[PDB]
């Protein structure tokens, strides 16, 4: 058995990957440690930028169904939300979404693509060389080998992969522990939404609703499986009541280690999702930092195994994802420290909730967290380049269509706006892979592509050339060879 | 002897006071424990808010003299400077005023303004009740007693007068013990500016140039009453670097702490504080002594009001108001920095994140605001933007051509200042001619001014603002202002 890509592990990484993968036509196989997926979430939601990832897919009305919708976001519990509003976005908000629903919608995708899952299979060994690589499977049916192109590692924080490479996984030992769960509770929790502060202690007790009824206690203290009555312990010792704790959906640690793999590459094997990088689980960034690590490498390798792509393409994905996951490690660094209820960090914590009121360092923070302000170093001085294209509502014949509804392929965009062809003709031997979108203009005249008279757009959406009416076609073929490989 | 006030201490807070209380006719005994003035300098600046407050005594060119201008300013040593060209001031940068210069200055002036200095003089008790103060005074001819309205104390961190008063000086234990030493190095020092950092033994060693050849040393360790020795400085040094480097011709001699304590209290009867003796934080982004030249002022006026019996009674109260939110925020940043310096690798998500964050502009500005005092705001009941603000030094239009706001303030009236040929102004603060002077202008000389919109304000003698009048609103609310902040009419 030969197939183009194998990918280990059927997470929302794996999952996403698998997909993009076979919009890109290669002949993908997941392999899945569990039997069968797992009963409990570990994250509640996603953020405004996938959101816009799923949209662009014709995946966005699946998940916007479970309806609930966070317009502010959390930074290290400082009671000053991250405002969502402030950014040109169709979706200034946060979706609650448990991790089993995003799993069930993109297990359902990956299926209707192609993608082969095979669950109750896992990897324990695999070798490399310039032609391939052989995966050493284990599974219900016995043990087997497969050979691929390219391999990809998604089995989460501990990951096998990451290991069988010898790839280091750098960082900072944890300063914080903490037991988890989603339980229902007979008497009534105290206001905190509930929790109690113990400075004393250098602990606390913090607890907000999944479903009516049903709280993620969570319990932290600073500098083998956890059970009920570790949790009732735990609880007891900070909070002083058991609270009459019933029906534990899930029960579980967390910690503040922080960890990103040195690479995200080596030769026909990479690295995607908590496979490469571990962090307190704060401010919700795990999942949409792993499914946007997917979206980014998906294309770009789909490329590379169909030959088509410049053979620096795949080397971008690593370029690209480590500061992002960096980033992610920084403001979750920062914000162990800051819920950390030792006195020593209360002139930090009050010199934060100032910044917090400050629009634009709210908004910076805003941006981060929710990935709208994700910005790739890329070729030119305007603006909007490296930067995602916002879902522009666009007048053509036929009346007005978003341009998220163009990316339902995984190919490249041209979006030209005008009366203006000697583009169309110059990109016309990149037609297999890019197509060109001709709008008579946008229905929104505040939009940050006004200036502007063509953008091309990567099947992830991040804008790589632009031009106004002075600058005229300069560049384009460039970008064209740079992003999607040679012409005809 | 009976004066009206007696300051404890001459360091730069207690200095400005006895400038502030003379140009307010206050008869002022300043005692200072030391026989000669320090040799040395804790402070290297003054940061853009002091420069305004000595421009407007006409103070402002004597520190200028010294000329190094510092654009940009120091925040947990994180390498992204403080911005001051931001700001509506004409000095968008702190001065490289090394601190005996500054008292050197502040000195002159409160002499030549007929203040009385006595060094040598220490404040050892002090007895109070409804009438005045007696203090307890042990000086070079042997130990007196001098009776006053009242007492301030001047007399920095380990205030005497503090603790004789009973007030509590609640905050936060150190977390950091430093040495410092201004000296002279043999040996080539590495990089760091100059230090070497050690995570095994959570220390550190800084050092940067004070004038050529000369540097300020600093050993912090983290998680000491006696007084430093050279040997002491050598010892550290040596734990954490291997070797003093060469060290010879010491300066200076200091122990440093992260200890951030505020007085509970900035009044207790007929003794207030000021400067250090309020308040004690990790010297980071260089705020103290313009934090308490700032308390001067805000206080020397009031109480120079209060003594002349012009003033409201509740006047004197808004000093304490007005200046403990100030020096909290000062320890709230500091507090910031303290664990910003700490060198725990825990701490570098933290670093990592605060260098991000002031690359954006309006951080940026927000802490620029803050560690200059250009920003600071006093609460006024009242709801115009302008109140509570500083007057930007304003060029004004007159007869006898264009001449700066400040140059109006040197006498610490309050000041009128109109922007148009209406006059039903004069006549209705007529009766507070001899607290507040009319500045008839025809306009200001920039179209940029946060003024602009504005006909007329009514400035503190501070340079604070407590009353505006736009064309549409009209003399509405002056007689409120003027009552409210110097005393009913004459
Ligand atoms: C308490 C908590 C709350 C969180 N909240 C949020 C939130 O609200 N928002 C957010 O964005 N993120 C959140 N996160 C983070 C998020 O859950 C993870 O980042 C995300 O699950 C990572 O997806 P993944 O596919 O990379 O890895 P995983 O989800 O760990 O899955 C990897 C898969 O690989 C499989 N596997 C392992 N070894 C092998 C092998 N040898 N062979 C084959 N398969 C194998 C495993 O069975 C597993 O299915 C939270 C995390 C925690 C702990
Ligand atoms: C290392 C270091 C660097 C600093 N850098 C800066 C900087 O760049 N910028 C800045 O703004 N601030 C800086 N500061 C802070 C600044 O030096 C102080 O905040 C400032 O000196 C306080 O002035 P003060 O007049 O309140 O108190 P002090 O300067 O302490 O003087 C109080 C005076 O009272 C006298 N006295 C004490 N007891 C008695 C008594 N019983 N009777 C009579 N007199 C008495 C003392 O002799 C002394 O002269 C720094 C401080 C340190 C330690």
């Amino acid at each position: 058995m030969r197939y183009d890509v194998v990918i280990a592990g059927a997470g929302p990484t794996g999952l996403m990957l698998a997909c993009e993968l076979r919009l890109a036509g290669a002949r993908t196989l997941v392999l899945e440690r569990l039997a069968e997926p797992v009963d409990f979430s570990k994250a509640l939601g996603v953020h405004a930028r996938t959101v816009e990832l799923l949209d662009m897919r014709g995946l966005g009305e699946g998940f916007q169904a479970e309806a609930p919708k966070l317009r502010g976001g959390n930074f290290a519990s400082l009671g000053v939300p991250l405002d969502f509003s402030s950014f040109d976005t169709r979706h200034p908000y946060a979706l609650f979404v448990p991790q089993v629903r995003t799993e069930e919608l993109l297990t359902g995708r990956a299926l209707e693509l192609g993608a082969e899952l095979r669950r109750g299979h896992a990897v324990t060994a695999l070798e490399q060389d310039a032609d391939g690589v052989t995966v050493s499977v284990t599974g219900p049916e016995g043990p087997y080998e497969v050979e691929c192109a390219y391999l990809v590692g998604c089995d989460g924080g501990g990951s096998t992969v990451r290991k069988l490479l010898g790839i280091d996984f750098p960082g900072q030992d944890p300063h914080m522990f903490a037991v988890i769960a989603d339980a229902r509770f007979r008497e009534e929790l105290p206001h905190g939404p509930y929790g109690v502060m113990r400075h004393d202690l250098r602990a606390w007790f913090a607890a907000f609703p999944l479903e009516p009824d049903v709280y993620r206690a969570t319990v932290a203290f600073f500098d083998a499986p956890v059970t009920e009555e570790d949790v009732r312990a735990a609880l007891t010792e900070v909070a002083g009541s058991d609270f009459g704790m019933h029906d534990v959906r899930w029960l579980s640690r967390l910690t503040d280690t922080s960890r990103q793999a040195e690479r995200y590459r080596d030769g026909r094997v990479l690295l995607a999702g908590d496979a490469c990088h571990i962090h307190l689980p704060a401010g919700g960034q795990g999942l949409n930092l792993g499914f946007q690590d997917a979206v980014n490498l998906g294309w770009k390798l789909g490329a590379t195994i169909a030959g088509t792509a410049p053979p620096e393409l795949l080397d971008t994905y690593e370029a690209e994802r480590r500061p992002i996951a960096a980033g992610v490690l920084r403001n979750t660094r920062a914000q162990a420290v800051l819920i950390d209820p030792d006195p020593r960090y209360e002139g930090l914590r009050e010199l934060m909730i100032e910044l917090l009121h400050v629009p634009e360092t709210n908004r910076y923070l805003a941006g981060l967290i929710s990935a709208l302000d994700v910005r790739y170093p890329m070729a030119g001085e305007h603006p909007l380049l490296g930067r995602r294209v916002p879902d522009l509502p666009l007048v053509t014949e036929d009346g007005t269509r978003q341009l998220s509804t163009y990316f339902h392929a995984a190919r490249g965009v041209l979006l030209t706006l005008g009366c203006d062809q000697p583009l169309a003709d110059e990109a016309a031997a990149w037609k297999d892979r890019v197509d060109l979108v001709a709008a008579e203009g946008v229905a929104d005249p505040g939009s940050a592509v006004d200036g502007l008279t063509a953008l091309l757009v990567r099947p992830d959406g991040y804008i790589c050339w632009t031009a106004a009416p002075e600058t005229g076609t300069d560049g384009l073929t460039d970008a064209l060879r740079t992003w999607f490989g040679p012409p005809a």
